[PDB]
């Protein structure tokens, strides 16, 4: 029960002692690996708590203090009245922090210490929410040197006060379906684009509509809200050898930011926490260009580097991939925006990998995730196997709002 | 119980009732997903059972599940078990458990042919020198001129595990490594430590960058014989590009017939410990795994530079660019030169109508995610927008321990 992790391109071991901790069910069973599926009371609270704050506590190593025993017995009092509790805030920042630091699905946790915590807690109305979502974005952004961030609003009481921000990200493009069957925009926002109509928005109808934000307080109907542009930074696409590329009339969105998630600590449930960091090339150039369901750019950039697309074995996609992928790099680094490519990132995975098995006893990973969607085995990422488990505080996924709220 | 696999791409939901009849352990728990692992003298106790299971596949499989020849055959296992503590598999019984064994690889992007695979039954086989034979006949039936033939060849089963026959090579046909006394390699790096043994086992090696290295065969549990495999058998292709003329002052070239053959080979408890098969190659593994992986001929930097890009930085992707060249060279020589070979994107795309028609017909379609997935341009193909569910069926092909960790060492 005391696992190892080789590396096969270096032949480095690691032992892994930290999954014995882990809770929370995988999906996978001795029978079968469950490994590529997409989707996996007062009684209830107190051990939770319990766990987080010993954690807490041990993290800052003043394990079975005083302090200790007297926060432990202060929320067992305080659940026993209400039912529920509140963080303090040297918790919440470190069960936030916690909740990155154990994604096993983010590559970029080698950051994860760096986070800036915006406890949004006070907040009470969707105005409120966008002028904190404001805050987050013009912060986050930084001109172009994008810094970590997480806005916090309040936790979960009934289930049916919930905050809620309808945009899966904070800063995504329009999705139209047009007349002759086909997709302007982005498709994966098809659905989203008509809710945000249907409730008023102007839809310019362009390749590239900022969406406006759709935000739910305390369980209320959900309002429109448009981020002012100067807060929105975008960066046109250009290849550093084709010219044409230009006028293929792409750009995209300079901060990554994910709404739709939900973060647990200690118990406690936060429906409403969207977070960003900065990208990694190949989001965007691998799947949001040229996955089928979405921009799906490959012919017609191939079509302009005049490539021959009668034969997959022409390799003309992996051609026009890369380029694309160039491009990405070469204009957000032209125009001074935060990226990372995926062999800076991947390399600093694993590094970041070395640390957790060092100081942590080891660090839950998800390879079907954390291998780049293009040249993978050309990164050492590929190479090195990975334990997933699940580990509290975490980012959960949760149901669409919209299939959901007492509309 | 019924679970549900999902193509993100195209929305197309299957239903898997197969894994009901998985029986082997995954290496995962409730608690912990050990997807990305590479690795995670039998009693007659447990081995009849073994044999009806299998027994009752074979027979419901020719529609004949409780005939008198079904019955009859059980009842001749059990009798022959427990007086000889073992059983002989009928011809028509081992076809169908090779192809099965095929069937049931979740790490084989290839299974769409799985029907189509031709077994030479080479268990009556005694000696070294008569697996060399079999071996050459198998080399020269699956090669074909460069219409490559998938084959199996099966040698006798194990006994006590004492007696093992083994293929020492990791496959047929593989070019050697030699460690150089500055820490450089000349080779394959892959292959330095079976090179050592050859060559201290008596082969003379050339030592150059593409030797052909000898068979190392051991039969009945003997030491084993080295056997050089006549050359005009061994099909190899020299690798140019279509538009990089400079490409071919490489001076690189592969073998076409890829060939497993330190692999064990379960039927119905039985244990093939030498099973060499074959196939054809998908494009990646040579262009992607052999040639650009760092811990092999590793020749990305030789080639950027030979196409004047950027190198001073990752952020150029120089190593995307050229891992792309590369490739496209390694199906361009191929193609003309007649051997066959396939893409990985026509390869993927077959596997996901293969699996389409495992799902409907079979009920489902063991498969490794993280090996189906090719090495390079993943999400461009479709089979990474596809969920797979990964269990274990017998017949199976299995991982067994390198030869020369367990011989006994006649002398
Ligand atoms: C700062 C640099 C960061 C980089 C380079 C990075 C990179 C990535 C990438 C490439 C993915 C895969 C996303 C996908 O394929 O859909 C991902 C997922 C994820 N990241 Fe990060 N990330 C960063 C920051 C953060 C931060 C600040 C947090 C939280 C505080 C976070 C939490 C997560 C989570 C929970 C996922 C899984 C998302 C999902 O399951 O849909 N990341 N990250
Ligand atoms: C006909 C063309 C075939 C193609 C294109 C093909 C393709 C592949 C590929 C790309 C792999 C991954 C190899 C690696 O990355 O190390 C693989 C693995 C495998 N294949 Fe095939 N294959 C073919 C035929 C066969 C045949 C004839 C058999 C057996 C009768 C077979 C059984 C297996 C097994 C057992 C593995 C797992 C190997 C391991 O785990 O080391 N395949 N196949
Ligand atoms: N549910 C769901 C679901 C299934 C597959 C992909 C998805 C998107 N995952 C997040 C993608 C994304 C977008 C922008 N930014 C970031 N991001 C930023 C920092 N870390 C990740 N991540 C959601
Ligand atoms: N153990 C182990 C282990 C770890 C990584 C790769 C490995 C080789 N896998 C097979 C490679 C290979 C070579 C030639 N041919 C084929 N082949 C033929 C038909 N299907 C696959 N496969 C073994
Ligand atoms: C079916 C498969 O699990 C699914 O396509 C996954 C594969 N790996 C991924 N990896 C990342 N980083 N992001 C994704 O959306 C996915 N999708
Ligand atoms: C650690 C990881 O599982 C290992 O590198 C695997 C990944 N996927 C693979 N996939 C294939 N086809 N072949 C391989 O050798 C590997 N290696
Ligand atoms: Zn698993």
């Amino acid at each position: 029960r005391f696992l190892k992790v080789k590396n096969w391109e270096t032949d480095v071991v690691l032992t892994d002692t930290l999954h014995l901790k882990s809770t929370l069910e995988t999906g996978c069973t001795e029978h079968i690996c469950m490994g590529s599926i997409m989707l996996p009371t007062k009684d209830q609270l107190f051990p939770l708590a319990k766990e987080f704050l010993d954690q807490y506590y041990s993290s800052i190593k003043r394990f079975g203090s005083k302090a200790h025993m007297d926060r432990l017995e202060e929320v067992n009092k305080e659940i026993e009245s209400t039912s529920t509790y509140q963080l303090k805030d040297t918790e919440l920042i470190y069960g936030a922090k916690h909740a990155w630091r154990n994604a096993s699905r983010c590559v970029g946790r080698i950051q994860w210490s760096k986070l800036q915590v915006f406890d949004a807690r006070d907040c009470t109305t969707a105005h409120g929410m966008f002028n904190y979502i404001c805050n987050h974005v013009k912060y986050a952004t930084n001109k172009g040197n994008l810094r970590s961030a997480i806005t916090i609003f309040p936790q979960r009481t009934d289930g049916k006060h919930d905050f809620r921000v309808w945009n899966s990200q904070l800063i995504r493009y329009a999705g139209y379906k047009q007349p002759d069957g086909s997709t302007l925009g982005d498709p994966a926002n098809v659905q989203f684009t008509e809710i945000c109509i249907q409730q008023g928005w102007k839809a310019p109808r362009g390749r590239f509509d900022v969406l406006p934000l759709l935000l739910q307080a305390n369980g209320n109907d959900p309002e429109l809200f448009q981020i002012p542009p100067e807060l929105v930074l975008e960066v046109p696409i250009r290849h550093p050898k084709f010219d044409w590329f230009k006028d293929l009339g792409l750009k995209w969105y300079g901060l990554p930011a994910v709404s739709n998630m939900l973060l647990e600590i200690g118990g406690l449930e936060f429906s409403a926490c969207p977070f960003s960091g900065w990208y990694m090339g190949t989001e965007i150039g691998v799947r949001d260009y040229c996955d089928n369901s979405r921009y799906n750019i490959l012919e017609e950039v191939a079509k302009k580097m005049d490539l021959d697309m009668r034969k997959t074995s022409s390799l003309w996609k992996d051609q026009a991939l890369v380029e694309i992928n160039i491009a990405v790099l070469y204009s957000f680094q032209s125009d001074k925006v935060t990226i990372v490519d995926h062999h800076s990132a991947t390399e600093s995975f694993i590094k970041h990998m070395e640390n957790e098995y060092r100081c942590r006893g080891g660090c839950p990973a998800d390879w079907v995730w954390i291998v780049p969607p293009m040249s993978g085995s050309i990164t050492p990422v590929f190479h090195q196997e990975m334990l997933n488990y699940r580990l509290t505080p975490s980012f959960e996924y949760q149901p669409d709002p919209w299939n959901t709220h007492v509309w």
